[PDB]
């Protein structure tokens, strides 16, 4: 679907109803927890979400940029296609980035789909790229963007954002880029619909500075001590004047919403058979999610620049931190625009500003509990609440909570909104949720636990129901990889539900929030160790040991294919004993082979998607062993990518990266 119309209020003109927002919002949860509260019985429904980057590839000049200039793809397939769409099953919705897309199936999946995933996936890039042939057919008659090829590609970072030539339009500096003020990207990154620009421009006028995201460079031979992109600059005060204050020597500074929200992800929502599972569900997932992040890491470089790191989170964490100095408890870094490090907080409201520890886009901060195998003290980190909230969900005449789903919302309302319309300040509280949303949907997390709507009380047995949202997987190039790994948590999901009565996946938050760090590290997959619990099944225990990734996936007492996966494949029929003998299955093959791609790259057997990458810059006839990406190490790279996409093994490419047994597979394997 298409984003809805209005006036977004700019922040000085918005901050003034904050109150007022959270208020009406709550009210809309209660009245969501009075009608939908009882569901029951809700069916194991599901979907996949990816994003894609469309790229222009000028092959004369050996330059790929971001495609800035074919956008009007998302309304075309929203309005005149969009039967096209329907009749494929598929639906585009608009992201952040002008150049993305992003793209679901139309109707949830049920229960297990098998090759379908994969399938319905495929079809929606053959629309896009029917869509781009057809531009490229216009373009060609109107003598328009000649020697350009755009490919959309399922990038998680684009490697040369922010960089000379990045994106395809000829001089975007002869104008100022008001939103973001960014020294790098022009607002041209930014989708034409009015909600993205207004978040940008709200987000840094109430931080009254611009958001900062420091990555630690390579450190190759020749690297320069700094970030030599760093450039002086006089359009805008203050933000002109802070990277010489906020970046620092050996690190990558990003200073644009763009650059983390310019990113892409692979997301999967799964529908509970009521809110206690989804509950249950939800924090038996949140271990998972730095697992999955450091498995699936698909970010090696930022910028033009390799990174120590190897994904995405932490520069999205930063792209949309809202926090003022003083929720930050830091000085501002020019405290004569900054005033007294309270951004853009209005002067009235200073006294209630608490010191916040997190990004409102960072990892799940707590339990919901509600479930026998919690315990409220797993719940041990920093995670400061609004008590107001807290109080309002404890006692109130429509659905009065327990104490540890109040917190979990009380948290979420720490924040301001961010983004809102004129036409919305008033609702009826009994039929919209839309105030509840500006909330929800800006606390961005590794998981999301996704209320319905009133309309969803339940005798309505079509409405989505209680859900859990897994957000922490990096974006693939190939359909294959995310279809594998959209499988891989539907089994690990479907095990947990199937399962609930033994399984016990508590651990202590501080320990995810570690994970979470160590997920960054440049190869974690490949050697480092993360805390993961030593056995699933077990009352009151919640013991973790230091387990590598390869372990994580395996091992017998604790590993996701012998406690996860082969269970739920056992008690499905698929398998006997063992998911490897769904080789040998005539109905079941491909599945092999997603979980072997799966297998392999846990052990250490096939590369990351990061480290392909990682390797092609590094092994690059034009690489200057100093961590820069070059326009022409750019290109390369993603035309290796396009082949990928392709399944093209012309040069090789795919059983370098696939190996070979899983190359020919998929050269030869259509899903079906
Ligand atoms: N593109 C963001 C997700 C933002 C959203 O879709 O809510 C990511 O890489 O995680
Ligand atoms: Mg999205």
């Amino acid at each position: 679907g298409l984003l809805a119309l209005g006036t977004p209020l700019q922040w000085f003109e918005s901050r003034t109803y904050n109150e007022h927002i959270r208020d009406e919002g709550i009210e809309q949860l209660l009245y969501i927890f009075q009608a939908a509260g009882k569901r029951d019985n809700d069916p194991l429904f599901w979907g996949d979400e990816l994003e894609y980057m469309v790229v222009d590839f000028d092959d004369k000049e050996r330059n790929s940029m971001l495609d800035v200039c074919h956008d009007k793809i998302l309304t075309e397939l929203n309005m005149e296609d969009s039967s096209l769409c329907e009749a494929n099953d598929v639906s585009f919705h608009p992201e952040y980035g002008r150049y993305m897309l992003e793209a679901t199936p139309a109707s949830p999946y049920l229960n297990y789909v098998g090759s379908y995933v994969e399938v319905n996936m495929q079809k929606r890039r053959a629309i896009a790229e029917y869509k781009l042939s057809e531009y490229a057919r216009q373009d060609s008659k109107n003598n328009l963007h000649v020697g350009s090829r755009s490919v959309p590609l399922t990038l998680t970072v684009f490697p040369r954002m922010g960089c000379p030539d990045f994106i395809n339009i000829k001089d975007p500096w002869n104008h100022k880029n008001a939103a973001s003020r960014s020294l790098f990207l022009p607002d041209e990154v930014i989708n034409r619909h009015v909600r993205f620009p207004n978040l940008t421009a709200s987000i840094r006028t109430r931080r009254g500075e611009k958001v900062c995201m420091n990555v630690p460079m390579y450190k190759d031979i020749a690297t320069p001590e700094t970030d030599d992109s760093i450039y002086d600059r006089d359009w805008f005060l203050p933000e002109d004047k802070e990277a010489k204050l906020a970046s620092k020597p050996g690190f990558i500074y990003m200073d644009s919403m763009g650059f983390g929200m310019g990113c892409s992800c692979l997301q999967v929502t799964f529908q509970a058979p009521n809110i206690n599972k989804a509950r249950y569900l939800y924090d038996a997932l949140v271990n998972f999610a730095p697992i999955m992040l450091a498995f699936s890491a698909a970010a090696p470089a930022f910028k033009g620049w390799l990174a120590d790191q190897d994904v995405r989170w932490n520069v999205i964490s930063g792209a949309v931190d809202d926090r003022t100095p003083k929720e930050r408890g830091v000085a501002p870094l020019l405290p004569k625009y900054n005033k007294n490090g309270f951004g853009g907080i209005a002067k009235d409201v200073q006294d209630k500003v608490l010191e916040i520890p997190k990004s409102r886009y960072s990892s799940v901060d707590l339990f919901l509990g509600g479930s026998k195998f919690f315990n409220r003290t797993y719940n041990d980190t920093n995670v400061p609440i609004n008590e107001k909230v807290l109080g309002r969900l404890l006692e109130n005449d429509k659905a009065p909570l327990d104490y540890d789903l109040a917190k979990h919302f009380a948290h979420l309302y720490i924040r301001d909104p961010v983004s809102t319309f004129e036409e919305l300040l008033n609702q009826d509280n009994k039929t919209s949720s839309n105030h509840f949303e500006n909330i929800q949907s800006t606390n961005w997390q590794t998981l999301r636990f996704k209320p319905p709507t009133q309309q969803a009380t339940p005798d309505k047995k079509d409405s989505p129901g209680w859900r859990v949202e897994f957000r922490p997987f990096e974006v693939q190039l190939l359909d294959f990889e995310n279809a594998a790994y959209s499988v891989l948590i539907y089994l690990i999901v479907d095990s947990i539900l199937t399962f609930s009565d033994n399984i016990n996946a508590y651990i202590h938050m501080s320990k995810v929030w570690e994970n979470m760090k160590i997920a960054h590290h440049r190869d974690a997959i490949l050697f480092e160790k993360f805390h993961w619990k030593k056995s699933f099944r077990n009352d009151t225990d919640v013991e973790t040991e230091d387990y590598s990734i390869s372990e994580i996936f395996h091992n017998p007492e604790n590993g996701i294919f012998p406690q996860f996966v082969t269970p739920i494949l056992c008690q499905k029929g698929f398998v006997t004993k063992d998911w490897k003998e769904l080789k040998h299955s005539s109905k079941h093959e491909r599945l092999y082979y997603y979980l072997k791609l799966i297998s392999d790259r846990a052990s250490g057997e096939l590369p990351t998607t990061a480290k392909f990458f990682r390797n092609f810059v590094l092994q690059h006839p034009d690489y200057k062993h100093d961590s820069k990406i070059s326009k022409s190490i750019n290109y390369d790279l993603l035309s290796t990518c396009d082949r990928l996409t392709h399944l093209d093994d012309s040069k090789g490419e795919l059983t370098s990266f696939l190996g070979a047994e899983i190359a020919e597979y998929v050269k030869k394997n259509k899903p079906s």
